[PDB]
C-alpha cells in the first residue's frame, strides 16, 4: 500500500520517449485510488478505508468503444506508462471494457534555451571611408545585427538621422551584407572577424552602390 | 554549516532567466568548501576540519584581470546566482582580486518535444480518377507526407513502381500540392479535410499536368 | 495588392516573443482575403474579383462579446501580430464588434536537442579488486550509466549473471555512487576521470559494503 | 556547377536526427569550393577559375590520425550529411587521409516555448474566514503562485505587511498547500477550481495551524 503510493508517484514522473505506450486513467477512479493509498500528505485520513476503495479500473466516463473529444490531461484523465498501468491492472483488475492505449509522438519546435555567457565575441570594426582606423569591441552572441550596428554608429560618431548598413569584410575586397537585422551575431556567422560600417551619401546614393 | 550546505545545494539549482547575473567559482576552492560542509553524503569525514577549510574565495586559477580561455563548466568552475555568491562572500570573503560576473543569455533552438497523442487526425481520401469513392482513415500528427502517401497507395492499390503525388482538395476545383515530403501532417496544415492521390500516366505526363 | 500578399505572408511568420500582442482572424474572412489577393499560387484566378472581396474584418463566427471555447488555430482562426492586424484594419476596416487581442506567454519545457558529437569523453576504468590495472575508453556524452556499466563489464570480463555497481573515484578513498542508471555520462558529471566497477560477492554481501 | 551550389546549400540545411552520420570539412577547403562554385552572391567573380579550384578534400589542418582539440563549427570546420559528403567525394575525391565521421546525439534540455494564450483560466476565490463570499477571476497559465496570491490579496483587501498562504480547496475539508511560489498556475495543477487565502493571526499562529 505505501509501496503502491511510491511506485505510481515515480511512474507518473517517467520520461516521455517516442514510441512508448501510455495509458489513460479516469481522474475519478484515480482520485479515489489516491485517498485510499494516502498519496497526498494533506489527505491521509481515508487510507485503507473500504469506503475510498477504488475497485476495478473504470474508464466508462472517458468512452462514448471510442474516446470522447475535448478531454484535458489532469482534469479528465491521468497518464501512466506500461509498468504503471500493469501494476494498477494487477492490484485492481479492469472493469468487464478495454484499455485506453496512446503513443508518445515528437513535435518539432522553436524554443529559447538559456546559458551563462562566459565568453563574449571580440570583433574588429572600421568605417568604409577610413579603413586604416580599426576599433576592437567585445559583443554578446545574443546581440542582434540591429543592436551591433547602433553601437558601431556610437563608436564611429554617426548621427541616428544618417542611414547606414553593415558589412563583414573578408580578404581581397570580399564584403558580405549583414541585412538580416533581427539575426544574432551567432546566427549571422560572426566569430572572434572585421566589420565595416557604411554611411549613405547626402545625395541618396551609397559609397559602395 | 548544515544550513550552508542546504542553501548552496538549492541555489546551484536556480533556474536560468535572461539578464540574471551568475558567478564563476574555481572548482578547486569549491571542492574544498564541499568537504568542509559535508556536501556529499559519501564525503562527510572532513566536515568542520580546519584542514579542509577553503579560506577566502580564490579564482586566481581562472584568471590570466582577464578570464582564461577554454574553461569548461563543472571541470574548471561552478556557477552560482547572486544570492549564492553573496552568501559565499559573506561567509568567507574574497581574496585581496575582483568577482567573475557573467550574464544569462537566450539562444534560439530547434528541438523535439514529446507528448502522448490522445487524438489522431481523421482525413478523407480519394483518387483523382474516381473521386466518388471516398475512404476515411485516422493518422498520427507526426506522420510525414511521405508516410501518409505510401499508406494511401496501399489503400487505393497503387504499385510502388508507379509514380505519384498528393493533393489537399478544397471547394470548387482548388487543389493544394503536398510536395514537402518530410513535413508532418501537422506542419502541412492538414486538420480533421479531403486528400486526393494522383498516378503518373504510362506516357510520363500527369492527368492534372 | 501583391505588396499586401507579401506583407501578411512575412507577418504570419513573425517570431513569438513574451508580452507581444497577436490578433485572431476568423479563418472564413481570411480564406476570402487569400483568394482576393492571390495568396496561394494554386489559387490565383479570383485575384481582384469583387466576388472574393472579403469586406470589413468579421470575427462574429468566433464570438458568443466573449470568445467561443474549443477553437483551434488554422482550423477556426489565424494569428497575426500588431503590424499585420493594423494593416488589415487599415485596408478593410472592422465590422460595426471589437478586436480579439491575446498575449504571447512562455511555458517551461523538457525537450531533446540534437548536436553532432565531435569529441567523445575519455574515461579511466578499473575493478575494485585490482585497481593497479587501468583501461582507458572513449564514450559518447549521451550514453547512460546503465550502458557504460554493461560496456565496463564486457572489458573486465564480468558475466551478465553477476550483480554490479559503478563508482567515480576521487583522491584519498573518496568514491561517488553512480546509482542513477538512466542519467547520461554528461548529467552524471563525468568529464575527460577514474571509474571503479564492483562485483557483488557470492554470499550476497558487497566488497565495499 | 550551379547544381553543385544548390545541392550543398540544401544539404547543409539538413535536419539533425539521432544516429545520423555527418562529416567535418576543413573551412579552408570549403571556402575555396564556395568561391569556385559561386556559392555567395557577393563573391561570384572567381566562379570556375582554375585558381580557386579546391582540389581533392583536405582535412590535414584538422588532424594531429586523431582530431585536434578546441575546434569550433563554422570557424574551423563545416558539417555535411552523408549525401553531401559523398557528393563532394564524387566531385573532388579525397586526399591520399581518412574521412572525419561523427554522430548526431540528443541532449535533454529545459527550455522556454512561446504560445499565444487564447484562453485564460477561470478560478474561484475565497478567504478562510468567510468562505460564503466567492469571487471569480481569470488568470494567465504563466502566472506564478506568488503573483496569483498578491492579486488575491488585492481582491480581498489584505495589506502587504500581513503574512499569508494559499490553498486549493477540494470536497469535504481537503486543502492542498500552494507553497511552491515560482510554479505557474499550470505547473501547480490549477484548472478552470476553488482557491482559499489565509491570513496569519496577530499572535503569530495560523487560523488553520
Amino acid at each position: 500500500l505505501d509501496t503502491q503510493r511510491s511506485d505510481i508517484a515515480t511512474l507518473l514522473k517517467t520520461s516521455l520517449r517516442k514510441g512508448d505506450t501510455w495509458y489513460l486513467v479516469d481522474s475519478r477512479w484515480f482520485k479515489q485510488w489516491k485517498k485510499y493509498v494516502g498519496f497526498d500528505s494533506w489527505d491521509k485520513y481515508q487510507m485503507g478505508d473500504q469506503n475510498v476503495y477504488p475497485g476495478p479500473i473504470d474508464n466508462s466516463g472517458l468512452l462514448k468503444q471510442s474516446l470522447k473529444e475535448h478531454l484535458i490531461d489532469e482534469l479528465d484523465y491521468i497518464l501512466l506508462p506500461t509498468e504503471g498501468w500493469n501494476k494498477l491492472v494487477s492490484w485492481y483488475t479492469l472493469m468487464e471494457q478495454e484499455p485506453i492505449a496512446r503513443k508518445v509522438v515528437e513535435q518539432g519546435m522553436f524554443v529559447k534555451h538559456c546559458k551563462v555567457e562566459v565568453y563574449l565575441t571580440e570583433l574588429k570594426l572600421c568605417e568604409n571611408g577610413n579603413m586604416n582606423n580599426v576599433v576592437t569591441r567585445r559583443f554578446s552572441k545574443a546581440d542582434t545585427i540591429d543592436t551591433i550596428e547602433k553601437e558601431i554608429r556610437k563608436i564611429f560618431s554617426i548621427p541616428d538621422e544618417k542611414e547606414t548598413r553593415l558589412w563583414n569584410k573578408y580578404m581581397s575586397n570580399t564584403f558580405e551584407p549583414l541585412n538580416k537585422p533581427d539575426s544574432t551575431i551567432q546566427d549571422a556567422g560572426l566569430y572572434q572577424q572585421v566589420l565595416v560600417i557604411e554611411q549613405k551619401n547626402e545625395d541618396g546614393t551609397w559609397p559602395r552602390g
